[PDB]
C-alpha cells in the first residue's frame, strides 16, 4: 500500500493512491490526510515494505525501480555506506569527507580473493573481481569509472590502482612507483574549477601489467585532450594547473630567485583566475609572506579536505625522487613552468607606421629577459618571433596577432611539457613483456554550458563513442547471449547512435574532416566551416541549425555561427567561433624553429603549412582505446555527485535521481535484475570434474551431472537457469558460482563426494 | 540575363532577377512586367542562352543543373525525342504513343557497332555499348532499366532484347524465340492497375547468353515475387492477371464449355475488380455476347493503344505454337486457370453448435464439381480439406474450421496453385531457348516499379524494398566506386555528396532486429498478431530517420491510422505509409499439409508436376531477400549500364510533360547528383601501360624510347584531342563525356587499326 510518487527536490516521496484518472494517479502524501497531488501513472512506483532497511545489492529489492534504487542508496549514504551494487556494477556516492579506515591496508587484505557479495559493496571488490577474471579466463580487463565532474572518478581510480598494486605487487620500489607517480600527473594536469577543486583537465587510461604468474610487472598511462585554454586564462573562481601554485607556494628561496618567481598576482597567466592558495592554519604558516597575493591576504586561503599547495609541493618532490627523477630533471620541469609564466607577461604596443606591426612595450624587457633565459632562447630572436611572422614572405604582426603568437607558444610549450611528464612517468614502471593488463578508465563525461566550444565538442564526441560501447557490452551482447541460449529474458531496447558518431567522424564528410579542410584552405573561416557542415548534412536528423533550439538564448545564433548536435545524452548547441584555431595542434614554423633551436637540451627534447588536427589526432587515440576496451572483459563503477556545494551528508534526491536516469542506470534496472551475470558451459564444468567422477556420474550427459551437482549443493531452480550449452547464475549468486568454478583438486574431490552422498 | 526559378506545376519557369534580400531573390516572370515572386537564392539557376536548342548529351549544356536538365528533356520530348544522355546513362521519357520507325529493323542495323554519341540517344546504343564491352573486356554485362510504375521499363526491356537477338543472333527463329515467348509471360504475370494497364506484377532478369564468338546461344529468365493477393481480389479499377480475360474473351465455344467458363462477373476471383475487356470497335465484334459482363455492356470496353483481350489471346496462342508448346500443354494451362476460377466460387456457411465449424453451401456444389474435375481431385477430399485442419493433439485428428478460416484455406489453395502455374510457365519459356554452355551474358533487369496507392500493403512493401535495393546498387556503382577511383588515381575531381539509402535497407533486412525477421518471429508465435508485429517494429527502431508512426504523415488519409496499425517508411523515391493489417498472413508462402497433400496427390499428371503436427511456415520476405542478394551478387560481378525511365503524367496521355512530376523523378533517381559529378567526371578510362604495350610492336624507336604517358600524349594529340578532353592519373588515362568515339578508336586492338594510328602519329611527328 504506500507508493513512491515524484517530489521536486527529493526525487520521490512516500504516498497513497486515492484516485485514478486516464494517464493519472491522485496521491495523498504521508501523514497528510486530505491534501493531494497528481502524477502520471508511469511516475508512480511500488515501495519496499520495510523503509528502514537497506540491501547491499539493489537486485535484492522486492521491487527494483528508480524510486526504490534512490531510497536504498539514500539509506546506505546516511549510514556512510557510499558503495552499493546493481549485480556486478558498482554505484559510488561521493561522501565529500574521509570515511575512517575504509581504504586501509587491513581493508585491502580482507577483500583479497573474496567473491562478490561475500564482503560489503566496495571498489576493492570490483578491482578483485577484475583480477580473478584476468587470472582465471586469461583475458585482459578494463574498469570504467564514470560520472559527472566532482562525482569521485579520480578518487575511485586511485583506490583501484592502490588495491591492485598493494595486493598483487610484491612490495617493491617498482610496485609503489605506479601509485607514487600520481601527484606528478595531477600537478601538471589538474586544476580548480567551479565544480571540482581537483578537476582532471585531461582523460586517462591506466594499465597495470601482469606476468604469467599474475604478478605486477609494470604499467602504462595513456592521456587525452589536456585543456589548452586554461594555460593562459581562467575565470575568477578557477585556477590554472596546480603546478603553478605549488611551485609559487612551496619552492625554496634559491629556486624562487633562480626562476624569478613571485606571488601569483604578478603573472597574466594566473592573475585573471583565483590567485589564492589551498591551505589550513598550519600550512599557511609554512608559506612565506612574499609568495602571498593581495587576494590571499584579504580573502584568506581556499578550503579543501586534502588539497594543500605547500604540502602537495613537498609530497610531489618526494614522489619524484622515489620514482627515480633526479634533481636536474625536477629543476628542468620548474624552469619550463616559470618560462611559460614570464612569457605571458610580455606586452605589445603599436609601432609607428610607416613601418607596420608592433613592438614589445619597454616595461616587458624584464619578462623577455627572464623568459628567453629560462627557455634557452636569444632575447632578440624571441622578440622577432613574437612580432613577425613568415607566410615565402616575412610580414609584421598587429598587437592582437602578437598576443596570439605569445599564447600559442605558451600553450604548445606547456602541452609538450605535460606529454614529457606522462612519458617520464611511463619510464618509471616499464616492462619488457606482459601476459595481462587491468586498465582503469578515468575520463570526463558528457558536458554542456551556456556557451559550448571545441573542448565540449571533443569530450561529447568521446562520450558518444563510449556510449556505443556501454550499449553494446551491457545491452546488445548480454541480451544476444541470452537469445542464443534461449533463456527468454525480457528484451530491453536502445537507440543506436552510429549516425551521431558518423556525423562527427565520417571520412571527408565528417565534421572532423570538414574542420581539417577549413584549416588547409588559403583563408580559413569558422563561418565557412559551419556552412560546409550544414551544406554536407542537409537531411541529417542529428545535425540542426541553432535557430531550431528549444532555448531562447540560442535563437539569435546565425546558421554559420553554430550547430546543434542531437547527442544520445541530449541536444547540445555549439558556437563554432575559434573551432578552426582550436583544431590546430601545430605551432607556426617561425615559433617552432625558435624553440627547437633552444640552447637547452631539455627544451629541444620537448620538441624532438603548419597543421596538425586536434580532432583527428583524438579520434585515432579514441579508436585505439576502444579497440582495447572491446578486446577486454569490462567492469563498471558509476560515480554519483550528491550535491553542488562539495558538502558531506547532503543527499540531493532530485540531482542524484537525474544522474541515475541520464547515466542510463534506470533503463537497465530490469535487464540487470532479470539477467544472469555468471555463466559456464555444461561441457567445461563436466570436463573439470571428469577425472574425479565415478562411472555412475560419468555415464550422465554433462547437463545432468551439472543438475546433480547444483542440487547436491542446496541450490534452488530459481538461483540458476540452464540454457542450450551454458548454465546461468542470477545476481546475488556469485559466491556459489565461484564455488562451482573452483579448479583446486581437493575442492573438486570434496564436491564430487557431496554429489555421491546426495545420490545414495 | 534570364534565369530558372521555381514553378508549382512546371518545376521551373523562366524569369529575371530584379531584387535581392538576405535569403531571397525577387523574380519577375517572363513577359509579365510589374509582377514578381520571391525564391531562395539556392533555388534560382542560370539558364542556357538559346532556349529553343536541345543537346543529345546533358553533359554538353553550358550550365549543368536540375533546371537546364528539365528544360533540355522537355524540348526533346516536344519533338518526340524520348531519349537523352547524361554521359553514358540514358534517360527515357514515356511517349504514351508509338513513335514511327524508331524501333524498326533498319534502326536496329544503323546502331550496330556505333560508339556512344555517334548516333542519336537511344536504348539500342545502350544495348550496343553493353555488347561491345562484353566482347572487348570479356566480362558479362547487366542493363538496369529503372523507374516508377508506367514509366516504360517493360517496353524498354523488350527493345533491348529485340536489339540484341536481332543483331547478334543466328538469323533463325532461335533468336526471335526469346522475344516471341514474351506474350506468354505477360498473360500470366501482368495485370491492369490504376497506374499501368499492363503492369508487371513480378520482377525479372533476362539473360541473353553468348558463345566465345559473341553470338547468341540462348537465354534464361529469372523471376521474382509474383503478386499473390491479386489472384483472389482486386480493386474496382483493377483486374486480375490478363490470362483470365484473354481466355474468357478469346477461347473457342468448345474450350469455354470444357472449362465451364462464362462472362467474368460469374467468378468471385474476377467480379470484385473491373470485368471489362480491352477492345476497340473491331475486336469487340469478335468477342461473343455470352462472354460480355453487365458492366462491359453498360460502360463499354477499356481503351489502350496496344492491349486487346481478344487479339492478345490469338497472339498468345500463335506464340505458344511457334515456340514449341503443343495443344495438350496449352489446354493443361487453361484447365488450371479455370480450376482456380471455379475454386473461388466455393462458399461456406456455419455448421452449428455440434461442431463449431462450417459447411460448403448447397449452391456451391456445381463450383466444387467443376474445380475438383479441372484439378483432378476427389470432390469429398476437396470438401474435407477446405472445411477442416489436421492437428497433432499423439493421434492424427481433424478440427473444424470457421467460415473465415475456410475462405482463407480456399484462397491459399488458389494462390499456391496459380503461383506454381506461373513458375511452370517461366520454366517452359526457359525450355524454348536453352544452351549447353556460354562464355558471357548480357542481362536486362526489369523489376516491378515503385508504386503507392491510397492503401499500401505487403506487396507495395516488398516491391518498394526491391526498388530501394537497386537504387543502392546505382549509388554504389555510379556515385561511390566512381569517386573512389578518381581519388585512388589522384585526379582531384570535386567530391559529390548524395543522400545514401543504405539506412533504409538496414531497417528492413537487418538480422534479428530487421522488419523482415520481426515479421517471421510473429508468424512463429502461438497467437500471431499484426498489431504485435507493428509494435515490435516501433519499439526496436525508436527515432530512426527512415521509420515513423502513421499520424506523423503529410497526407490526411493516413492521420487516423493507429500506431500498431501501420508505419511510414521514408523511401529514396518518397515517404510511404503502410497499413500493416495482413502482413503476417501475406508473409506466409506455405500451404497447410492437408491442402498441400491434396494437390500433390492429384489424378492429373500436369497438376502433380506443378508440385514436383508441425507449423506450416515459409517466409515470403526472407525468401525474397535471399533472391535479391543472389541477383545483387550477379550485378556486382558484371559491367553495369543504366536506363532511367520517366513517367510524364498520371493520365497515360501523349504530349503531356508535367514538369514538377518529372523533376521529382529526376531528383529521387539521383540524376540531379550524377549531372553534378560529370562537370568533372571521366566515364572512359584505360591503363596507359596496357595502351603503350598494345602499340609497342608497331611504334618506331623514336616513340618506343618514350615513357608510356608520352607516347599516349603523342597519340591523343595526333588524333586531334585537346588537353581538356583527357587527364592522366597514377596508372590510368581518363576521358571526359562526349569523347566515347575517340576513346573507342584509341582502344581498338585490331592490328591493321593499330598500324594505321601509328602512321597518324608518324605524320604528326614532323
Ligand atoms: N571516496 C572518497 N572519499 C573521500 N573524498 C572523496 C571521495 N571521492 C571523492 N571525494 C572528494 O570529492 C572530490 C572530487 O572527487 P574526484 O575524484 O576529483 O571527482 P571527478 O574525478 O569525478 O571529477 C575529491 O577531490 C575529494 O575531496
Ligand atoms: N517507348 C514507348 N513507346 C510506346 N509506348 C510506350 C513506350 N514506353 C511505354 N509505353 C506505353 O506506356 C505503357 C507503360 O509502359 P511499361 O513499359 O509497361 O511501364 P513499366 O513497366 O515501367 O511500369 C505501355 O504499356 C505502353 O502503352
Ligand atoms: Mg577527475
Ligand atoms: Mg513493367
Amino acid at each position: 500500500k504506500p507508493v513512491w510518487a515524484p517530489h521536486p527536490t527529493d526525487g520521490f516521496q512516500v504516498g497513497n493512491i486515492v484516485d485514478i484518472g486516464p494517464d493519472s494517479l491522485t496521491i495523498e502524501p504521508l501523514n497528510q490526510k486530505g491534501k493531494t497531488f497528481l502524477a502520471l501513472i508511469n511516475q508512480v512506483f511500488p515501495a519496499e515494505e520495510d523503509s528502514k532497511k537497506d540491501v547491499e545489492d539493489n537486485c535484492s529489492l522486492m521491487y527494483l525501480n528508480e524510486a526504490t534504487l534512490l531510497h536504498n542508496i539514500k539509506v546506505r549514504y546516511s549510514k556512510d555506506r557510499i558503495y552499493t551494487y546493481v549485480a556486478n556494477i558498482l554505484i559510488a556516492v561521493n561522501p565529500y569527507f574521509d570515511i575512517p579506515k575504509i581504504y586501509s591496508s587491513e581493508t585491502i587484505k580482507s577483500y583479497q580473493g573474496k567473491s562478490l557479495g561475500t564482503m560489503p559493496p566496495h571498489v576493492f571488490a570490483i578491482a578483485d573481481k577484475a583480477f580473478r577474471d584476468m587470472k582465471v579466463l586469461k583475458l585482459s580487463q578494463s574498469i570504467i569509472v564514470s560520472g559527472e565532474s566532482g562525482a569521485g572518478k579520480t578518487e575511485n581510480t586511485k583506490f583501484v590502482l592502490r588495491y591492485l598494486t598493494e595486493s598483487y605487487g610484491t612490495g617493491q620500489d617498482i610496485d609503489d612507483r605506479i601509485v607514487e607517480a600520481n601527484p606528478l600527473l595531477e600537478a601538471f594536469g589538474n586544476a580548480k574549477t567551479v565544480r571540482n577543486n581537483n578537476s582532471s583537465r585531461f582523460g586517462k587510461f591506466v594499465e597495470i601489467h601482469f606476468n604469467e604468474k599474475s604478478s605486477v610487472v609494470g604499467g602504462f598511462v595513456s592521456h587525452y585532450l589536456l585543456e589548452k585554454s586554461r594555460i593562459c586564462v581562467q575565470g575568477k573562481e578557477e585556477r590554472n594547473y596546480h603546478i603553478f601554485y605549488r611551485l609559487c607556494a612551496g619552492a625554496s628561496e634559491d629556486i624562487r630567485e633562480r626562476l624569478h618567481l613571485s606571488s601569483p598576482d604578478n603573472f597574466r597567466y594566473l592573475n585573471r583566475g583565483c590567485t589564492r592558495y589551498f591551505a589550513n592554519k598550519e600550512t599557511d604558516k609554512q608559506i612565506l609572506q612574499n609568495r602571498k597575493s593581495p587576494e590571499y591576504l584579504k580573502a584568506g586561503s581556499l578550503k579543501d579536505p586534502l588539497l594543500d599547495d605547500h604540502g602537495d609541493f613537498i609530497r610531489m618532490c618526494t614522489a619524484m625522487k622515489k620514482i627515480g627523477l633526479d634533481d636536474e630533471e625536477k629543476l628542468d620541469l620548474f624552469r619550463v613552468v616559470a618560462g611559460v609564466l614570464h612569457l605571458g607577461n610580455i606586452d605589445f604596443e603599436e609601432a609607428g607606421s610607416t613601418s607596420g606591426g608592433c613592438n614589445l612595450k619597454n616595461k616587458s624587457t624584464q619578462a623577455l629577459e627572464y623568459c628567453a633565459e629560462l627557455l634557452g632562447l636569444d632575447q632578440d630572436d624571441l622578440r622577432v618571433s613574437l612580432t613577425t611572422r613568415v607566410m615565402v614572405i616575412k610580414v609584421p604582426l598587429k598587437v592582437e596577432q602578437a598576443n596570439n603568437a605569445r599564447d600559442a607558444l605558451a600553450k604548445t610549450v606547456y602541452s609538450h611539457l605535460f606529454d614529457h611528464v606522462v612519458n617520464r612517468v611511463n619510464q618509471c614502471f616499464p616492462f619488457e613483456t606482459s601476459s595481462y593488463f587491468i586498465g582503469v578508465l578515468d575520463i570526463a563525461g558528457f558536458e554542456y554550458f551556456e556557451h559550448n566550444s571545441f573542448e565540449q565538442f571533443c569530450i561529447n564526441y568521446c562520450n558518444e563513442k563510449l556510449q556505443q560501447f556501454f550499449n553494446e557490452r551491457i545491452l546488445k551482447e548480454e541480451q544476444e547471449l541470452y537469445q542464443k541460449e534461449g533463456l527468454g529474458v525480457n528484451e530491453v531496447h536502445y537507440v543506436d547512435n552510429q549516425d551521431c558518431i558518423d556525423l562527427i567522424e565520417a571520412r571527408l564528410v565528417g565534421i572532423l574532416d570538414i574542420l581539417d579542410e577549413e584549416n588547409r584552405l588559403p583563408q580559413p573561416s569558422d563561418q565557412h566551416f559551419t556552412s560546409a557542415v550544414h551544406q554536407k548534412h542537409k537531411d541529417h536528423f542529428r545535425l540542426s541549425i541553432p535557430r531550431k533550439s528549444k532555448l531562447a538564448i540560442h535563437r539569435n545564433i546565425r546558421d554559420d555561427e553554430g550547430f546543434i548536435i542531437r547527442h544520445f545524452a541530449g541536444a547540445v548547441c555549439y558556437e563554432t567561433t575559434q573551432f578552426v584555431e582550436k583544431n590546430n595542434d601545430a605551432l607556426h614554423m617561425s615559433l617552432e624553429s625558435l624553440i627547437c633551436e633552444s640552447r637547452d637540451k631539455f627544451i629541444r627534447e620537448l620538441f624532438e603549412l603548419s597543421f596538425i588536427s586536434v580532432g583527428n589526432k583524438f579520434k585515432t587515440q579514441l579508436n585505439l582505446l576502444l579497440d582495447k576496451l572491446r578486446s577486454t572483459g569490462a567492469s563498471f563503477i558509476r560515480c554519483i555527485k550528491p550535491n553542488l556545494k562539495m558538502t558531506s551528508h547532503h543527499f540531493e534526491g532530485a540531482q542524484i535521481l537525474s544522474q541515475l536516469q541520464c547515466s542510463g542506470m534506470v533503463s537497465v534496472l530490469d535487464l540487470m535484475q532479470g539477467g544472469f551475470p555468471s555463466r559456464a558451459s555444461f561441457h567445461e564444468l563436466y570436463n573439470m570434474y571428469k577425472k574425479y567422477m565415478p562411472d555412475k556420474l560419468a555415464r550422465l550427459d554433462p547437463r545432468l551431472f551439472c543438475k546433480a551437482l547444483f542440487k547436491a549443493l542446496g541450490l534452488n531452480e530459481i538461483d540458476y537457469k540452464f540454457g542450450l550449452t551454458k548454465v546461468f547464475f542470477r545476481p546475488g549468486k556469485f559466491a556459489e558460482f565461484d564455488q562451482i568454478m573452483k579448479s583446486d583438486p581437493d575442492h573438486l574431490a570434496e564436491l564430487v563426494k557431496r554429489v555421491n552422498h546426495w545420490l545414495i
